[PDB]
This record gives structure tokens, sequence and C-alpha cells, in this order.
């Protein structure tokens, strides 16, 4: 019979991991007798006088916040690295050894709409939460060698506070995956002379069955290899190491790219949208990072509908990761909705 | 100054993945205004006359169970890999390639009745599972290199029907964690000229301090590298290359280990203790496999209690796994319940 992607499973590759991926094209017909999930309150105050996040609000150390207007980042009171942690005991025990982790935790308020997402902000406000990524992956930078910006969002991506917000945790040393992709880049570069990323975004500019989000200086695709369902891969078009390093028009694109790619997604099932995204940038370890290429992942649950998700579990942790349906499928469905968030737009 | 592991943060190397592990002992004291878990409820009946795996029930393909006894086995009705798959179009591209996928996806009724749990099963009954783990490897051994046993059980570890079982998919090739495992596992023993899980049991024999069960064949422990809150690594003391190489005497110990370990799982917070777990052995693919240990894991993902669990999310995916409390202490919390299951 004639090998058919859109039939019969298959494995991909995911050149930035040297892992590969299960597609198993039709497993999403079987009945779903599991969790459902719990959609989010459509509803919720601007400004929540309980809320630890909130703009005049005392945290729950009794710290008061600011009356910010804009975005607002402060040392996370729960830090998961502290700067001068006590060395560990390293060892070169090839059963049970330990290494040093120091670093830092910040949280990042993105506005103090405690109602408004991301892809409600305006291009203006998405280009503060741009800049202020970059002025903490700057200053950490400094100090770090991974800054690593993420954000947690919604209950089923373990958000522990509704406030529309992220996080930056900062590394001393390289965790898992930036020692992998920085290896995987670095090979790749040393051989085949460029980018592995900018060649990557090249073939699906020319391809667009993958493609999401297109803007002049970004692109959003539902990459070969992606993992979860809708999972994207947002990439300037143009090299860049750095989001330090992205001009000011590529970083108000930015903004604009990121309104688009969030309102898709939260137009995929006419709700918020959960996901767990980052930052991937070289690292500042004063090495050539020539074959890093900027880049943001956005890893989001939901499968079915609203209130159907994947779970990555027994097959997926014991042997490989599988997909139920593929990028193609998931990336034609993301461009068959509007860009404009459904709120925005009142449609 | 003076460093204290319950105190300071610090990453734990995995041997058999060649990962980190980033341990940071006081994060769970944070407030936690995230998503409650919903706990399984505890009277079920021993029969659902609509449950699909539920003996002399039509399955949603329409085919029927017969009156089994002890466990049944059948071919998923949704299989994610087919034994007949056409190859893929195999290339060398650095950026976008495939590969072919072959193989099944069997599932596996643990007994008859859809009210109980592993814990809540007899030795014997849980000796029965065993032997048909071990058929079932045996069996598509003959055909597929990896043989994958495995279990989801409850809401939070993406279960889609309640009935007590499991599952074994074979592939035609070896799926990430095979590959790794059976890499690393073959560097240390061309250096150490031991079985890595081997000398790993020793270690942990002549410590304690992560040991959760043990048993004349058996040892439990929450591993050193740990990621999951109350993750246990299930191990038998003595060199065994997979789970068909078992002796009789290892196997019903097995089920003994399997009772104590799952009863202590439940009575850690009273409730029907969720979790994703299964077995790692040999390839079936004749090669020299003296290197590898067969093995359990068990990834649980509650953390807290009965409705809060432990989230692998944002720093986790995008940089390393990370955990909110020690091996040890965790090991420490297993071993104060009792191994008696709550509702026996
Ligand atoms: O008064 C307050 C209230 C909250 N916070 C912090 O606000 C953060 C909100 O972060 P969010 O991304 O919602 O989740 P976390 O509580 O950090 O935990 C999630 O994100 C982590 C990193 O991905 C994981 O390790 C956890 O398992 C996952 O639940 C938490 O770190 C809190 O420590 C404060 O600093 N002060
Ligand atoms: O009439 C029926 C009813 C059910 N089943 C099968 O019963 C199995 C039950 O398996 P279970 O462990 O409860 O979950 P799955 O539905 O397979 O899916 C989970 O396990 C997979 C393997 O880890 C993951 O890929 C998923 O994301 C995760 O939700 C399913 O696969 C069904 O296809 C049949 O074959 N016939
Ligand atoms: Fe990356
Ligand atoms: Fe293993
Ligand atoms: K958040
Ligand atoms: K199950
Ligand atoms: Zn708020
Ligand atoms: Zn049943």
């Amino acid at each position: 019979t004639q090998f058919n992607p859109v039939d019969h499973p298959h494995r991909r590759y995911n050149p930035l991991t040297g892992q590969w991926i299960l597609v198993s094209p039709h497993r999403a017909k079987r009945p779903w007798q599991g969790a459902q999930e719990t959609p989010a309150k459509q509803v919720l105050p601007a400004h929540d006088p309980d809320c630890f996040l909130c703009a005049g609000n005392v945290r729950v150390t009794g710290d008061k916040n600011p009356d910010y207007t804009g975005t607002y980042v402060f040392t996370n009171d729960f830090a998961a690295l502290m700067s001068d942690t006590p060395d560990a005991p390293e060892s070169h025990d090839p059963l049970m050894r330990c290494q040093s982790a120091r670093g830092t935790s910040r949280v990042i308020c993105f506005s103090p709409d405690h109602s408004k997402t991301l892809p409600e902000l305006s291009v203006a406000a998405l280009t503060e939460i741009v800049k202020t990524w970059q002025e903490q992956t700057a200053e950490l930078g400094k100090t770090y060698p991974w800054v690593q910006v993420f954000e947690n969002k919604g209950a089923a991506m373990g958000c522990s506070n509704p406030h529309p917000g992220g996080q930056i945790w900062a590394n001393s040393f390289l965790p898992n995956e930036a020692e992998r992709e920085d290896r995987l880049q670095k090979e790749y570069f040393a051989e085949q002379k460029s980018p592995m990323l900018v060649d990557y975004v090249q073939r699906e500019l020319a391809d667009g069955s993958r493609t999401v989000v297109e803007t002049e200086h970004w692109l959003a695709v539902v990459p070969y290899w992606a993992a979860w369902p809708f999972e994207t891969l947002l990439l300037p078009k143009a090299h860049v190491l750095r989001i330090t390093d992205l001009t000011d028009a590529q970083r108000s694109d930015l903004a604009l790219a990121l309104k688009k790619l969030t309102s898709r997604y939260d137009n995929l099932f006419q709700c918020s949208f959960p996901y767990s995204m980052g930052w991937h940038g070289a690292p500042f370890n004063g090495e050539e990072n020539q074959h890093w290429q900027l880049h943001a992942h956005f890893y989001p649950p939901l499968l079915r509908s609203a209130t159907v998700r994947k779970f990555m579990v027994g097959y997926e942790m014991l042997a490989e990761t599988q997909r139920d349906l593929t990028a193609e499928q998931a990336a034609e469905r993301l461009r068959a909705v509007s860009d404009i968030h459904f709120r925005e737009s009142g449609v």
C-alpha cells in the first residue's frame, strides 16, 4: 500500500532534541471516557481585591504590590533558586551524583488588568511585555548563563495564580533542554554551515502546510515534529541570537505576532486556551553562539475540544511521545479561525 | 555554607536517561491557588453493565467480551500502531524526516472485578497478572523488539475507562526511552563490567534512605534521581533481563511487592492513588543484553494531598524537570504508612 502520513502511523524526528515523536493519525477516534476539562470563567473583574498579583494588593508575605499600570516584575516569594546557595558535594559517582544549582526566580505581571490575557492586550501593551522580557534577560544574563522566560497559562497548565503573567527562572548552569538544544544546533551549524532554525524557517515559508502566523518579521508554525496537539514554534524570520538582540521593529512586530498567535489559539475552541510557553535563545556563556536561533515554544494541552485535553502519560513516559493527529491537521485547523480575539471582534 | 539537601536547591543525575533533575526543597510551601483534583469515588460495582471492559459486555466496536476470569487481553479497538503499516520514506534529511512505525496495541483487564484496583487484589490475582504480562511479553517479543507493558490509572493519568487494567504496546523500533536506557546501560556495563541497576540495587540496600518496599526478591525505592514527587523504581534484587526470565518464586514475590507498594501509595492520602507505571527490560533484538536489568517505574502525579498534584509545565518543559521535595523526604512519607490497604 502507498505510505500515507495522513493515515499511516509513523515517527518524525525533532532535530532540536534528537528525539522522535510517534504519530497515530486517527487515535482520537476512540471513545473518550476520561477527565473532562474545566473551562475558565469569561467574567473576571479588572481588579481582584484578594489577588496576590493585583496592583496595590498585599502578597501572601504581607509585601505590598506597587500601584502598577503596565508590567510589574518582582522576585518570586518562593524562588526555586537562590543566588548564594552552597555548592553541592559534587562527585563522579556513576550512580548517585549531584550538582550545585544557583539562580533566581522572578514573577512578571503582564498588566494590572486581572481579566486580560495576551491576546486581549494591545499591541502597545504587548510591546512593553517584550521590553520587559528583554530587560530581564539582559540583567540576569549578566550573572547567569541560562535565563529562562516562560509562562504557565491556565489551570490545566499548572498555574497557581489566576492573574495574567509569566516567570523568569535564572540558572548558574545550562538546564537539560538548553544544553541539548545548544549542542544539537552547534553540530548542525558546524556541518550545514547555517543555523538549523534559520534554514527551517525558509523551508516552512516555502511550504505553508504548517504555517499559522506570518508577519513581516515572524513566523509561527506547528513544527514538523510537534509533540502537543496544537503546539507551535514562533520564530524570527531573520537570524537572531537572543531576545535582547531584536530591533525595535522586530520587537513591535513580535507583539503583533503574539496577539495574532494567541488569538487564534483562543479562537480555536472559543475559550481561553491554556498552555505553557517560553523563550529559547543563546546562553550567556561567552561562546560563539552563531549556531543559535531565538525561538519560542508554545505547548498547549487541549486536543478535542475545550474540555478534552491530551495526556502525556503511560506510553509517552515509558517510551515515546505520541500524537493523535498530524501537525498538518493541527495547523490547518488553526488557520481556519480568525486571528482577532473573539472578545475583541465581538463576533 | 553547609550544604543540606532538604534546604538547598541542587541537581541530581538520572543515569538511566543522562538527564538532570532540579530539586528545590521548599517550593511546595508556596500558596496553591491552582487546580484541585477530583478524587476517584470509593464505591464502584463489581460489574458495570455499560462498561466496555466488563465481562460479557459488548465493546465500542460491537465485539463481545467473553465471561472471562482472571485477566482478559484483547487487541485495542483503536490500536495506535499496526503490524502491516507501509514503510515510510526514509531520508537522512537534517530537518524534516520520518521513519516507519509498526506494532500493535493490546488492552489488559486486570480482573473481571470493575472495582478492584491492584492493591485491592489478592497476591494470587496479582500473580495471574504477572503471568499475563509475561505471556504477552514473550509473545509479542517474537515479532517486535520493543514490548511496552504499562498502566494509566486514574483520571489524572489520562485513563479513558475506569475498569482496572493496563496496556501493551509493541513496536518495530526502540522508542526514545528504550533506546537511551539501552545505550546508557550498555555504556555503563562496558565500563563497570556490572549491570547499572544491579549495582544500584546494592547501593540502595547498603543505605535504606530511599527504600519503600523490600521483599525477598524485590526492592522498591524513591530513586535517587526521582522526578515525580512520590515516584518509585521497582526492581529485582537479582540480575534479571526481562520479565519473562523471572523464576516462579520471583514472580509470586513480585505480586507481593506490588500489593505492598500500591497499598502504601493508596494509604499516603487514603484515596485511590493515581499513576502511570510500566516495565522496562531488555529489547528482543538478538543482541548482547547483559547490561539490562528489568525494572518498573511508577510515576504518580499527586503531591500535596488527594486534590493537589504536581505539574510538569513551564520550566520543566522548556528547561528541566523539577521537584519540590527530596527523594529522601518522599521515601520517608511512604514508609510512614501501613502496607495494608486502608480498605481490606
Ligand atoms: O504572594 C505570592 C503569590 C504567588 N507568588 C508566586 O507566583 C507564582 C505563579 O507561578 P505559576 O506559573 O502560576 O505557577 P507555580 O506556582 O510557579 O508552579 C507551576 O510552575 C512551576 C514552573 O513551571 C512548576 O514547577 C509547578 O509544578 C507548576 O505548578 C508561584 O511561583 C508563586 O511562588 C509569589 O511570589 N507571591
Ligand atoms: O470499547 C473499547 C473501549 C476502550 N478501548 C481501549 O481502551 C483503552 C483504555 O486505555 P487507557 O490507558 O485508559 O487510555 P487511552 O485512551 O489509551 O489514552 C491514554 O494513554 C495513551 C497511552 O499512554 C496516551 O497516548 C493518551 O494520551 C492517554 O489519555 C483505550 O486506548 C481504548 O482505545 C477499546 O479498545 N475498546
Ligand atoms: Fe527550543
Ligand atoms: Fe527504565
Ligand atoms: K500565569
Ligand atoms: K487503566
Ligand atoms: Zn490579580
Ligand atoms: Zn468494567
